[PDB]
Protein backbone atom coordinates (compact mmCIF):
# COMPACT_ATOMS: atom_id res chain seq x y z
CA UNK A 1 0.00 0.00 0.00
CA UNK A 2 2.98 2.25 0.53
CA UNK A 3 4.06 1.36 -3.00
CA UNK A 4 0.64 2.34 -4.37
CA UNK A 5 1.09 5.72 -2.70
CA UNK A 6 4.60 6.22 -4.08
CA UNK A 7 3.47 5.17 -7.55
CA UNK A 8 0.58 7.63 -7.43
CA UNK A 9 2.89 10.48 -6.45
CA UNK A 10 5.25 9.55 -9.29
CA UNK A 11 2.24 9.59 -11.60
CA UNK A 12 1.38 13.09 -10.35
CA UNK A 13 4.94 14.28 -10.93
CA UNK A 14 5.28 12.79 -14.41
CA UNK A 15 1.95 14.25 -15.53
CA UNK A 16 2.88 17.69 -14.20
CA UNK A 17 6.17 17.56 -16.09
CA UNK A 18 4.20 16.52 -19.15
CA UNK A 19 1.88 19.52 -18.81
CA UNK A 20 4.72 21.93 -18.08
CA UNK A 21 6.63 20.82 -21.18
CA UNK A 22 3.54 20.94 -23.38
CA UNK A 23 2.77 24.52 -22.32
CA UNK A 24 6.35 25.65 -22.94
CA UNK A 25 6.23 23.97 -26.36
CA UNK A 26 3.01 25.81 -27.18
CA UNK A 27 4.50 29.08 -25.97
CA UNK A 28 7.67 28.78 -28.04
CA UNK A 29 5.90 27.64 -31.22
CA UNK A 30 3.58 30.64 -30.94
CA UNK A 31 6.34 33.16 -30.31
CA UNK A 32 8.47 31.71 -33.10
CA UNK A 33 5.53 31.75 -35.50
CA UNK A 34 4.79 35.33 -34.51
CA UNK A 35 8.41 36.22 -35.28
CA UNK A 36 7.93 34.66 -38.73
CA UNK A 37 4.96 36.96 -39.33
CA UNK A 38 6.74 39.99 -37.89
CA UNK A 39 9.72 39.47 -40.18
CA UNK A 40 7.41 38.88 -43.13
CA UNK A 41 6.15 42.42 -42.59
CA UNK A 42 9.68 43.82 -42.21
CA UNK A 43 10.49 42.17 -45.53
CA UNK A 44 7.40 43.70 -47.14
CA UNK A 45 8.45 47.13 -45.88
CA UNK A 46 11.95 46.60 -47.28
CA UNK A 47 10.58 45.69 -50.71
CA UNK A 48 8.28 48.71 -50.80
CA UNK A 49 11.00 51.20 -49.85
CA UNK A 50 13.31 49.54 -52.36
CA UNK A 51 10.79 49.77 -55.19
CA UNK A 52 10.25 53.47 -54.54
CA UNK A 53 13.96 54.25 -54.22
CA UNK A 54 14.45 52.56 -57.60
CA UNK A 55 11.51 54.28 -59.31
CA UNK B 1 -1.02 -6.10 -7.30
CA UNK B 2 -3.57 -5.47 -10.02
CA UNK B 3 -3.67 -1.80 -9.10
CA UNK B 4 0.13 -1.76 -8.97
CA UNK B 5 0.18 -3.12 -12.52
CA UNK B 6 -2.20 -0.38 -13.72
CA UNK B 7 -0.09 2.33 -12.10
CA UNK B 8 3.17 1.08 -13.61
CA UNK B 9 1.52 0.89 -17.03
CA UNK B 10 0.20 4.44 -16.61
CA UNK B 11 3.68 5.61 -15.65
CA UNK B 12 5.12 4.02 -18.80
CA UNK B 13 2.34 5.39 -21.01
CA UNK B 14 2.89 8.95 -19.76
CA UNK B 15 6.68 8.92 -20.09
CA UNK B 16 6.12 7.67 -23.63
CA UNK B 17 3.77 10.58 -24.37
CA UNK B 18 6.34 12.96 -22.89
CA UNK B 19 9.02 11.70 -25.27
CA UNK B 20 6.64 11.72 -28.24
CA UNK B 21 5.54 15.30 -27.55
CA UNK B 22 9.16 16.36 -27.10
CA UNK B 23 10.18 14.92 -30.46
CA UNK B 24 7.28 16.52 -32.29
CA UNK B 25 8.08 19.85 -30.66
CA UNK B 26 11.75 19.67 -31.66
CA UNK B 27 10.80 18.84 -35.24
CA UNK B 28 8.46 21.81 -35.67
CA UNK B 29 10.60 24.31 -33.75
CA UNK B 30 13.68 23.53 -35.86
CA UNK B 31 11.80 23.93 -39.13
CA UNK B 32 10.37 27.24 -37.94
CA UNK B 33 13.62 28.53 -36.49
CA UNK B 34 15.17 27.75 -39.88
CA UNK B 35 12.61 29.97 -41.60
CA UNK B 36 13.32 32.66 -39.01
CA UNK B 37 17.05 32.52 -39.71
CA UNK B 38 16.62 32.63 -43.48
CA UNK B 39 14.29 35.61 -43.03
CA UNK B 40 16.93 37.39 -40.95
CA UNK B 41 19.42 36.84 -43.76
CA UNK B 42 17.02 38.16 -46.41
CA UNK B 43 16.47 41.20 -44.20
CA UNK B 44 20.17 41.97 -43.76
CA UNK B 45 20.77 41.67 -47.50
CA UNK B 46 17.75 43.76 -48.50
CA UNK B 47 18.73 46.43 -45.97
CA UNK B 48 22.15 46.67 -47.62
CA UNK B 49 20.53 47.05 -51.04
CA UNK B 50 18.25 49.77 -49.70
CA UNK B 51 21.15 51.72 -48.21
CA UNK B 52 22.92 51.43 -51.57
CA UNK B 53 19.88 52.63 -53.52
CA UNK B 54 19.65 55.71 -51.27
Amino acid sequence: KEEIEDLKMKLVKIDLEKMKNAKEFEKEISATKATVEYQKEVIRLLRENLRRSQQ
